[PDB]
């Protein structure tokens, strides 16, 4: 019996819908759902989307607590709708995918993955549930995850980590590592041998290597010598330029740790969504130095290095291309006298 | 007078509403109110209630700056309205209890406690202003605190902490330690002699004990063989099993703070309001195990070990009615072979 | 060429309005400016002011990102409206001036600064942008500030500190001081020999000087014979009293630093605006001393015993003026027997 | 270049959004769009649909201006979405199909039928716009409305009257009949020889025949005897029974017509659209009688006689089948001794 | 002692803001100001403007309910302000000028007129007020309307209506007829010898003259013999040609009214104001016939044949320029062969 009261208590007592019976007092007011507490409103939800309040409430209760990719794989994959489940976006604070199946009738495009309009639709199917193994094998336009191994299928290993209750993790007690599949026209395609970003954060920068444990600790020069970067570099693309206004270079992520630990800086992120590459609004609270747009990409050093070694040095400005979280990523490199003098990630 | 432009002029100058006379433009636009400052529109206020903006402004504006008791003892002692002045429920963001008295007519069920329908109402009467002990005494249902002794009747101590603008705090230069009278139907109530709550944060995890200093510092084996913890299973109870994916025990605060220090997690508050009990949602960010809804209190770790070794070890199964901060909560002990196997709190 | 699209096309792109041509799907929906990004919306704003949600919009997108003065300053100078430029206040989230000059029709009270309307109206001129020191000069009423000199006018030094984009900074790889002019009804004026307010948060706190290093490591007496501050009372007027409940003195922000960093407390703005002089809401969690309004002044230590060397130190009670940041500042001055009792800032 | 003043602009001067170049100053403040016409601000549009304001907006001021058919035609023939047009829905004030083709990218599922999107959806193609027929032609799913008859399809008659700005007419100046044509799956079908709603209203009822005329001029049993209706219970079916509380019959909107005339009463449309057949919340203001649900249907009298005549008295009840405007809609015939007791459209 | 307690006492009893001290209760939920009467919250009004919702309850519950000038008069001659008294728009309904002067200081742009800001405004002064006459002599810029003769100054006679409470009227028991004076740069200027517009509406139009009552009985051919108007045109430019499918002519209400109570048909007015020219999206019910915008104005039309008399026929194309209601109107002359083709007034 779908309504909003059975919704709200389910909240109120396990903090997600959790399919139990039992209706409790609800007041929406302003985007805002309240319920009554031994006589007074505590504030159960409040729409951030753009989907109206009792349609988001519904969708949120129902979102998904198990670990589940990241929503930037998911879009790099072409998911278009998850199929039984509902995605949270925690950093959009709104569900990921605009239609569901099979969750609520007031959003379903279709009851069932097999409808003729969602043959045009690339699905998403979790392996874990049972039952969706044999959907993905027999849906058109698919990606499937698996914990293992599926039988007549070659996997491609995801990322390390994945997300759970919008806190992304590298997981012990649980597996945040999964296998994806992926059918186009009804034939299995093969994903690209692709690198990964690893979302990490300035705030909770923990290093994954031990390259990236001398890059923290050695200064500039120790840190160059003892890696061999003395034509790469690094000192604008990875360690940035504060000297004059428009504040130069960069561009991974681990020099913005670096240089925030000696003296932090703000971050403007004016498009607030998850992409494997980010665009932000970046000034220096010490120099006064600033950029307008400041592409930043998050990869391991260790696999940067590996990139940009596997570089033609001797050409001046040619336009990389690569694959990083199953998408091919626009790298511009340029060359000064055959020596690298920039590469900057394409806009 | 009663209007609004006195109301923003005391806030605009005071802070909050201390009774003087004057008049400020107000602008209000979607649940805020507005004062021009200079030729400038300054945010005075932002309504999170489900009251009108107007009269949830009025009652923030008047509300209580002297060190009052947190909203959740006088919830636990059956308070229905506070006579004369504004309690503020800062972990709510709106106002304690739904009417008043004597504080304004668009909200007062009553001008004065003596009204018939105030008569089965639980009233709670501060003995520090000059009036209300006597009120008190006249009154039908009623809580009444006062700073010392008040003659014909037998105190009850409270917390050592109270909340004084929603920071609560042991006090020095003020007293934050009442005494706790109560009388229904007419007749003074003996209150129970029940253990409290200390109310701390995680972010600001205070020991108040060397028990406490103890397990912050010493280890599961070192801190369990020091106290002879041996048959009570604080491994699980209070340092948590993160072994498994749902995470197991943790149900003080001071094991959350241990764990914290450790590795920091994050913890959702899903219903937020002040309960001597809260649910979390918590989710581990190391170990990636995570439990949908785990109750949580904060007693003195002393007192936690009192109250667990003042039990029967051999039943397997029983429930446990022990009183806090003026209720009874019922904890559910299990006994492995005679020794201490689990003791949550029940829900 | 003006529209909505366009704007939020720049937003999405550069971060604010840079003057591209091309247009992107824009929702409006609760004071909220989304976009559509790959099939999904993101809130591109959310407005704060009391301005219409697309007014305001253009306004922020338009806004300054050179380094400017700080709100405050322009307060103090009288500023009514500044000339081809919109000055964002982070402070209030909002515009600083409420018309424009050659920004937007929908908000230009004139074209130019040059109409009869704004003749009795102090506008800002820059002079960084080609063109605006000539129209200082043509203005009636008006204030320039410029890198370096201008023929023929005698200018005044501004604070070592800028805001480049909401964070106030001494800039290096920027010029964040600037030399500030002013005609009043076409005489241009001789700006006062004032002192300057530098700035400063109390989480992230900075001392500028080694008497500002020897107050947050020296103890109170011994910083206090050191720089021979006997009868200047800094046990009351920087230090702070917290015995009692009525929080005494306190009123420079490096005590409140010091106070803060062995005890951290909660400060409550109650008017979210710059002013040289602030008033705040405080209250002591450690001895649960607090104050309703507490003005706060910040100067550079050095600055402040300059003006207290500079009293008659004899008599009981007098109301001086100071000069800080262009503005006369009443401060309290209460001698006992001829030695300084408090010296609280007038209200 | 798609844009919002431009757009009013457009509506500004000609009502409409006719495709010139110019603009104009726009506020949108709660769902309403202002403008300002000499310094004071005009509202252009309120919002009554569910869609965000601006989008709402364009689609309004896009809508169609000539004679096009009444939306419940288009339900009745499925018609999913209309290409390179807005049909707006003046009952709703909303717009009657929810996407667009070549519209505005903020509602095209696609910029031209022929996209993969557009193949399963039954698209409106207006015949008087050049270029829509050869688009009917190709169109998987598609209906079409031509002036006059279009080479190698044969047509279909609609009804004499269609919408103009909302409302409802039989054109002299225009021509407001056209020819329904309709294709699935690539193959024209052959629309129904069916019966027409006549769309009339009861404040502005004008009889349409002689039939008519005589109905509302002549006694009841003047007009009974002289069409011979003796044994098919007009007195139920088209008078009503005000006698007991329940209304009784009254189905026909002449019915309704005739006893407004007399004594008028007041009808609630609790389900505000279009359709062939509608339910009202029915109160006699005379009698004081009253029913829940009276569906209420508004044929020719002539076209109704004709149906009831081609029915059989013989059976006691049948569920009758009647196709109007394109679809068939069931009919409760009670007939007893072969006179009828109940024609009643069936709910 | 302002407030809006008190505004909303005054509204409650009176009516309107006469300035009886009393205050009520009132809340505010979604610009709409409720007041609790007996038990039960009543709207006591409903925002419509850009205002914030109680600053235009104030401009409202204050606005002048004695016989006031139309706004259109106002707009005509320049008036920026009313001087003392506040102007409602019941046609926008919103107050009718943006700032004021003495009304109250959350939109008193000044306190009074002889300040700085004020000078170059037009005001309006009301001369039944005592000591407005006074005021306008010492005004720079300002209009003046007195009930009778001013000493020393030369007067315009005004339309015979004006507006009491948002109905036009010509007035009995009050005179509402003023005379209009007008001090531009401090020299009295000379008003235009204009003709008036008479402010009717189709749905109550009451003849004003014997050739008006000639119009709407005589048929057209009679009329137009009767009054001579042969190689005039009437039959387009007064009567309407609703034969082709753009609707024709029907540039003047009476017009409208004769077409509206043959065939009544529907007017839209896209810019809900005053003014003297106003256009309409008009389409014809009977039959069929349509235009996008229409010009109306509403003379007399005795006064419409005199300024048509008043014209050389011979020019085929010419400009008129035509004063009506203080402003020049520029109407657009076709004639064919010499004789009266098309009057339309020009857009």
């Amino acid at each position: 019996a779908m309504s909003l009261e059975n919704v709200a208590f389910n909240v109120v007592n396990k903090g997600h819908f959790d399919g139990q019976q039992g209706e409790v007092p609800v007041s929406i007011i302003n985007n805002t759902v309240y319920t009554k507490v031994d006589g007074v409103d505590v504030e159960l939800f409040e729409n951030k989307t753009t989907l109206p309040v009792n349609v988001a409430f519904e969708l949120w209760a129902k979102r998904n607590i198990k670990p589940v990719p990241e929503v930037k794989i998911l879009n790099n994959l072409g998911v278009d709708i998850a199929a039984n489940t509902v995605i949270w976006d925690y950093k959009r604070d709104a569900p990921a995918h605009i239609s569901t199946i099979g969750v609520c009738s007031m959003t379903d495009i279709a009851k069932k993955p097999t409808e003729t309009i969602c043959a045009p639709l690339t699905v998403f199917f979790d392996g874990r549930v049972d039952g969706q193994v044999d959907l993905f094998r027999n849906a058109r336009n698919g990606v499937l995850i698996t914990e293992g191994s599926v039988k007549g299928l070659q996997p491609s290993v995801g990322p390390k980590q994945a997300s759970l209750n919008g806190v992304t993790l590298i997981g012990e007690a649980v597996k945040t590592q999964f296998n994806y599949y992926k059918k186009v026209d009804g034939v299995v395609q093969q994903l690209p041998e692709t690198y990964f970003t690893q979302s990490r954060n300035l705030q909770e920068f923990k290093p994954r290597s031990q390259m990236e444990i001398d890059f923290l600790e050695l200064a500039m020069d120790e840190f160059i010598e003892r890696y061999k970067l003395e034509g790469y570099a690094f000192e604008h693309i990875v360690y940035g330029d504060f000297s004059h206004s428009q504040l130069g270079g960069l561009h991974l992520l681990i020099g913005l740790a670096k240089r925030f630990k000696e003296s932090p800086f703000e971050l403007e992120d004016f498009i607030p969504m998850d992409s494997t590459v980010k665009n932000y609004f970046i000034t220096d609270a010490q120099t006064g130095s600033s950029k307008c747009v400041c592409s930043v990409i998050d990869l391991l050093l260790d696999d940067f290095v590996e990139i940009i070694k596997s570089q033609d040095l001797s050409v001046v400005s040619k336009v990389v291309k690569v694959t990083i979280d199953y998408t091919e990523i626009s790298f511009m490199l340029w060359c000064k006298d055959g020596h690298v003098e920039t590469f900057y990630p394409k806009l």
